[PDB]
C-alpha cells in the first residue's frame, strides 16, 4: 500500500513520491523509513528531501538516495524553507518526535495555507502536548492523523502493557527459542527490553545490528545465532511450515507484535497487540487536546471518525 499524502492547496508532499501526480510545485517530506512511505523513492531521486537526521542516515544507507538531495532537519526547531527562487514566499516546518520508530517524526507546516499538523505514523504520548511548538496557542487548521487503529471497538493496551504480555509468554517457555517477527525497521526498544529482562543476547541480522548501534542501545545484540534464544526475524518467515522447520533444531515459539488481527495455523505462533500506532482512545485524547478545525485520515482506505465533538470553529 501507499500511505503518503498530497496535501491539497499546499506545496506539501509527505511520503508521496510519484513525480507525475505530485508535480513540480511541491516540497517533499519523509516521516519515516517504512516501505509504504517510500513507494517510488530510490537512488534515482533528484529533488530536495526533508526528513529527520536518523531517517537521513537510513535513507542514504539503504536506498542510496544522494546526499545532495537529502536535507536532514534538526528536530524541535523551526526551519524556514523557500517556496521559490526569488525570496517571495517561504514555509516554516517543525519536526516533532512521532514515537513510532527510529527517525519517525510529525510535521508542523506553517505558510500561506495556514497551520497544518501532520502526524505521519505515531504513537500518542502525553509529552507530545508539552512540545514547545504546540504550546504557543497556534490554531491548527488541519490535522492529518494516523488512523491505523481508529476502531472504537478495538481496545489496545499501552506498549508497556503489551510488552508485559510478551514477557509473560516468554517466561512460560524458558527452554524455547523465541522468534520475533518484525519489519526491517522498528520495535528495537522492545528487543532491548527483552534482552535485559531475560539476560540474553538478542540475535539480529547484520542490517539490524548496524541500525541498533546507531540508536546507541545497550550492548545486548549479536549476529551469532548460538549466542541467544531470542531471535529477531522478518515477520513473513513466521508461518506453520517454518515452525516445524525450527522445531527440528530446537523447541520454538513465534511472536507477532502487531495490532492487526492476524490468525495463525500453528498453536505456537502468538499474535500480541503490541502496536506502534495510536489506539482509538489515544487518538481521541490527542485530538481533544489540540482541537483542530478539521481532521483528515492519512490512511485513506481505513476508517476514521469520532472527532466532530472535538473540533474548533475557526
Ligand atoms: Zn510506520
Ligand atoms: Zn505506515
Amino acid at each position: 500500500s501507499m500511505n503518503g499524502v498530497l496535501i491539497p492547496h499546499t506545496p506539501i508532499a509527505v511520503d508521496f513520491w510519484s513525480l507525475r501526480r505530485a508535480g513540480t510545485a511541491r516540497l517533499f517530506f519523509l516521516s519515516h523509513m517504512h516501505s509504504d512511505h517510500t513507494v517510488g523513492l530510490s537512488s534515482t531521486w533528484a529533488r530536495p528531501l526533508y526528513c529527520s537526521p536518523i531517517t537521513a542516515h537510513l535513507l542514504h544507507r539503504h536506498l542510496q538516495v544522494s546526499k545532495q538531495w537529502i536535507q536532514a532537519l534538526e528536530v524541535g526547531e523551526s526551519h524556514v524553507l523557500p517556496l521559490d527562487e526569488i525570496g517571495q514566499e517561504t514555509m516554516t516546518v517543525t519536526l516533532l518526535d512521532a514515537n513510532h520508530c527510529p527517525g519517525s517524526v510529525m510535521f508542523l507546516f506553517e505558510g500561506y495555507f495556514g497551520t497544518i499538523l501532520y502526524t505521519g505514523d505515531f504513537r500518542y504520548t502525553p509529552s507530545m502536548l508539552k512540545e514547545p511548538a504546540l504550546t504557543l496557542g497556534k490554531q491548527i487548521h488541519t490535522l492529518y492523523l494516523d488512523n491505523t487503529n481508529c476502531n472504537p471497538a478495538l481496545v489496545l493496551p499501552s506498549r508497556q502493557e503489551a510488552a508485559h504480555q510478551i514477557v509473560q509468554l516468554i517466561r512460560k517457555h524458558p527452554q524455547h527459542n523465541i522468534k520475533i517477527g518484525l519489519y526491517s525497521l522498528g520495535k528495537e526498544s522492545l528487543l532491548e527490553q527483552l534482552a535485559l529482562e531475560f539476560q540474553t543476547w538478542v540475535v539480529l541480522s547484520p542490517r539490524r545490528l548496524e541500525l541498533v548501534q546507531l540508536l546507541g542501545l545497550a550492548d545486548v545484540f549479536t549476529v551469532e545465532e548460538k549466542a541467544g534464544r531470542i531471535h529477531a526475524v522478518d515477520h513473513m518467515e513466521i508461518c506453520h511450515s517454518n515452525m516445524l522447520r525450527w522445531n527440528q533444531t530446537h523447541p520454538t515459539i513465534a511472536i507477532l507484535p502487531t495490532s492487526r488481527k492476524i490468525h495463525s495455523s500453528h498453536p505456537d505462533i502468538h499474535v500480541i497487540p503490541y502496536s506502534d500506532h495510536s489506539s482509538y482512545s489515544e487518538l481521541r485524547a490527542f485530538v481533544a487536546a489540540l482541537k483542530p478545525c478539521q481532521v483528515v485520515p492519512i490512511v485513506s482506505r481505513r476508517p476514521c471518525g469520532g472527532f466532530q465533538d472535538s473540533l474548533s470553529p475557526r
